[PDB]
């Protein structure tokens, strides 16, 4: 339990002081020294002799295993000097900083907003283009510490060149604690708008894709959250092929939180992207979907981003018509309306409703719609939200919207008409004309042009006085407005 110090510009006295800190009796008598800490941590700090460098980190390294270690680093200023040294050329003294740093980090209260202030962020990103897995998986376990739940450590990340980084380690490297850890950090970045189209223009969706057959669960699980998070609203990203065709196969999945994913991010990526509609059908994805709705029951975490991605996949692509066909041969009809009767939340009934919409489209599911008792469900929905608006989250007036256009596309059908008058929906068409919404004008305006071809209809449109809306949507700057009610107009 003796003195505490060094002179001199010799550095025996370190290869003294790191050779008892491994004996544990004197590490407590040196960690209650802070006299000795501050020599050390001073000696490394400015020491050009790699073996001393090596010494003292070494030292600083075993007191980072006690609470109070932790504390007299802390205090004796040793974390901008660990930052420091990680500009160490010696693999040994970058080794022994990140994992102090990484221990205060992890245990040391006030490390994290020290760190930062140190320039730690900037440092352990340049890092990032080492080849030691182990390190690597050090550093980055750091970042994710400080990234989490701190969106300024997000922004410096970023600014760093974090996201590129990253994303070269997940299509680098297998060992399974780093990909890991990494897609930790990604997943914390991935929820910041800055840096979410940073990681997708670095080809971070395919990077992660990489991994969704991996036997670590945690690594699978990670890479989807941040994959759901990435591919909302991203730009259009080629060689997604393989990422697609995982998906599609994760659906049938036995872990929920995996085809929730799943789903979730095949919603997102085929949202007006034909490419990926495309794709998707051609693997299967819509009796894929359709599974997966019928087993999802109730549980409408699985059963909204389903439909909406069955909504994207029947609608403006060269194999829209398969895919609406597709729907009713793997027997998806009768559950697709049933989606539209409660217990089903709005978001869920306003997807669902898109999507009958859109299955409505192939003239082989007018019937079976008709007779899963789509139009009478649709209609009540209709008028009910019409008299809501009249009166956050889903606007009744995107409800009002969707069902009468899903009408206006069963009217097509002569049987369905018939169905649809017969429930006195005229009068609401015809009011619907007066809304303030165009597009509500506009499939109000359609019904009626559809409903407008059998001549009995068309007399019982004009005698609800529908001559004088319909004259002045002719003057709509919304041509399809226009364009439904000169049509009717004509009709009558």
């Amino acid at each position: 339990l003796l003195n505490d110090e060094d002179q001199v510009v010799v550095n025996k006295a370190a290869v003294m002081v790191h050779q008892l800190s491994k004996k544990e009796a004197s590490r407590h008598a040196i960690m209650r020294s802070p006299q000795m800490v501050s020599a050390i941590v001073r000696t490394m700090q400015n020491t050009n002799d790699v073996e001393t460098a090596r010494c003292t980190a070494g030292t600083l390294h075993n007191l980072s295993h006690h609470r109070e270690g932790l504390l007299a680093i802390f205090k004796s200023g040793g974390i901008p000097a660990l930052v420091k040294m990680l500009g160490s050329p010696v693999d040994s003294v970058l080794f022994y900083a990140i994992t102090t740093l990484h221990n205060l980090l992890l245990h040391q209260e006030g490390a994290k907003m020290a760190v930062r202030l140190a320039g730690g962020l900037q440092k352990m990103v340049a890092l990032l283009n080492k080849t030691n897995v182990k390190f690597l998986a050090i550093t980055t376990d750091c970042l994710q510490i400080l990234a989490y739940g701190n969106q300024e450590s997000k922004l410096i990340i970023l600014a760093s060149g974090g996201p590129q980084a990253l994303v070269n380690i997940m299509r680098t490297y297998t060992y399974e604690k780093l990909l890991w850890t990494t897609s930790r950090v990604l997943k914390v970045l991935s929820v910041c708008s800055s840096n979410k189209p940073a990681i997708v223009e670095a080809g971070g969706m395919q990077a992660l894709g990489l991994h969704l057959t991996d036997p670590s669960q945690r690594l699978v699980q990670n890479c989807l959250w941040t994959l759901r998070n990435l591919s909302d609203a991203a730009t259009k990203q080629e060689g997604m092929e393989g990422l697609l065709g995982t998906l599609v196969q994760l659906l049938g999945s036995d872990d929920i939180n995996v085809v929730t994913c799943a789903a979730g991010i095949l919603s997102n990526l085929t949202c007006n992207n034909y490419k990926n509609k495309m794709m998707v059908c051609q693997v299967g994805g819509i009796e894929a979907l359709v599974r997966t709705v019928l087993r999802a029951g109730d549980r409408e975490d699985i059963t909204e981003p389903a439909i909406c991605a069955l909504r994207h996949l029947t609608s403006r692509h060269q194999e829209a018509e398969m895919a609406q066909n597709a729907v009713r041969l793997h027997y998806g009809l009768p559950v697709v309306v049933k989606l539209l009767h409660p217990p089903s939340h709005w978001p869920l009934i306003k997807a669902t409703v898109g999507l009958i919409r859109n299955l409505a489209l192939c003239p082989a599911n007018h019937a079976p719609l008709r007779e899963q008792g789509a139009i009478p469900r649709l209609v009540q929905l209709l008028v009910r939200a019409h008299q809501d608006t009249q009166r956050e989250g889903v606007r009744m007036e995107e409800i009002v919207e969707g069902c009468t256009g899903a009408l206006h596309i069963l009217a097509r059908d002569v049987h369905n008409r018939i169905v649809i008058r017969g429930l006195n929906t005229i009068p609401l068409f015809v009011q619907l004309l007066y809304s303030p919404i165009e597009n509500i004008q506009r499939v109000a305006a359609g019904v009626l042009c559809e409903l407008a071809q059998d001549k009995e209809a068309a007399e019982a449109i004009e005698a609800e006085g529908a001559t004088a809306p319909l004259t002045e949507l002719l003057h709509s700057r919304n041509e399809g407005v226009a364009t439904y009610a000169a049509a009717v107009l004509f009709r009558m």
